[PDB]
């Protein structure tokens, strides 16, 4: 194949930038701080469940919502013995509280019968509930977005919404049920890969990794959007052999492209690279949360990786910040190892871009602890704050199903300082397990 250059009008996580990270990540400014294992507790209200990917009920701008005097956190949870047992639970605390012990368990958001009652063809085939976001509407409603995963249809993932009906009293929150429970998006083939395209490759035995998940709600000028993990489609730079010859995915220069592409083509990562077409996608929603417009991706990770997760975007002090998590074990970059796990980050003057890398390369957080380490954290997420130069990094701690006595739990939160196009972890800024705000 002849070399070409095509950006598809979107931004790109380039090979050149990623290659800088292994030396850069030695700087403590970009490192998840070490945590103290003897302070770490299980979520007492979750009663022997693993509790992993979690997200706060947020206002439209991403700040933490106050629901009738409570903060609310949605989280994936299930039986540590069963890797395919995943549903969304709703935890809550009185505003002002900070201890992990303050988190009460309202139980599952959904009943098993809800997917059938929804009169929704895709939803009735769901087997697991995976990650997303939740916004607190202007009329006082809890509006959930999440990923409908279908195990029996080759891992189809569908962006899905529901309103969660919750009664509030002085002592408790109670889930009464849901409504407006519906599929919104399952890809379109041209902009974002769909499940049929995954099946076309031979599904799981192909080595391809199909994603359409982790929907994150955000507004700008009263328009409603989801930004989500996806993969590219046929018209915005698809996976394939020809993709490795696109200079846009390399960056730097033609000299770098020639050197790096010939190495990649000669390596045991050629096939992985060819399949790698991760994207942070975007759609606009209507005022009833249905699909208005499929929009071009904010960024893609062709050749680098097929998996950029926990999409997140918000405005802070006049700039827009875009984040995603990614595992070193699924990347194709010399010097990035299987221990390495990142939060990457990008900045724009506008919500819809273009986005350039934070800290020159995209690196914001690095976490490289052994999977066996009790203090291992994952699914890092920046929670914006009402004011100031800090956001709060939440994550889950402890790998699923690893220890009988220590379940996946809320990690100790910490602070990340953001100014202009640079970030740094705030020295000794470790907060309580699962703490969402600086203010108390």
């Amino acid at each position: 194949q002849k070399p070409y250059k095509e950006t598809y009008g979107i931004s790109h996580i380039t090979r050149h930038d990623m290659l800088q990270i292994p030396e850069q990540q030695k700087n403590e400014k970009y490192q998840v701080p070490e945590f103290d294992s003897s302070t770490i507790k299980n979520i007492s209200s979750a009663k022997g469940l693993d509790v992993w990917d979690s997200w706060p009920l947020q206002n439209a701008d991403g700040t933490v919502a106050n629901y009738h005097g409570y903060h609310i956190v949605f989280a994936l949870a299930g039986d540590p013995k069963n890797a395919d047992d995943t549903s969304i639970y709703m935890f809550y605390q009185k505003v002002g509280e900070t201890s992990i012990d303050s988190w009460k368990n309202a139980g599952r958001v959904f009943k098993d019968s809800d997917k059938f009652d929804a009169n929704d063809s895709i939803l009735k085939d769901q087997t697991q509930e995976w990650s997303g976001s939740a916004t607190f509407t202007s009329d006082g409603k809890i509006r959930l977005f999440y990923t409908d995963f279908s195990g029996k249809h080759y891992g189809k993932q569908t962006l899905t919404t529901a309103q969660v009906n919750v009664s509030a009293s002085d002592s408790s929150l109670n889930i009464n049920g849901v409504e407006d429970y519906k599929s919104i998006f399952d890809g379109d083939g041209k902009t974002y890969q769909n499940v049929q395209q995954f099946i076309d490759e031979g599904n799981y035995s192909s080595g391809d990794n199909h994603t359409l998940r982790d929907p994150h709600y955000v507004e700008d000028k009263g328009h409603k959007y989801l930004v989500f993990e996806a993969n590219t489609g046929t018209e915005d730079g698809y996976q394939g052999e020809e993709s490795l010859f696109n200079k846009a995915y390399y960056g730097k220069s033609t000299s770098f492209f020639r050197q790096e592409s010939q190495k990649l083509l000669q390596s045991d990562k050629k096939r992985t690279a060819e399949l790698a077409n991760g994207a942070l996608g975007m759609i606009e929603l209507n005022d009833d949360y249905t699909l208005k417009k499929v929009m071009k991706p904010l960024i893609a990770s062709n050749t680098v990786t097929d998996e950029i997760a926990r999409a997140n975007v918000f405005k802070m002090n006049g700039k827009w910040y875009l984040f995603t998590d990614s595992r070193g074990s699924k990347m194709t970059i010399d010097g990035i190892t299987s221990n390495d796990i990142y939060m990457l980050g990008y900045v724009s003057n506008s919500l819809t871009g273009p986005y350039k890398p934070l800290n020159k390369t995209g690196l914001v957080l690095k976490m490289d602890l052994d999977p066996n380490d009790v203090t291992f954290t994952y699914s890092h997420f920046a929670v914006p704050q009402a004011k100031g130069n800090n956001v709060v990094i939440t994550s889950y701690m402890t790998n699923r199903g690893f220890y009988a006595d220590k379940q996946s739990t809320f990690a100790p939160s910490f602070l990340l300082n953001i100014k202009g196009k640079k970030t740094s972890v705030v020295k000794d800024s470790i907060l309580e397990q699962g703490q969402l705000t600086v203010n108390k």
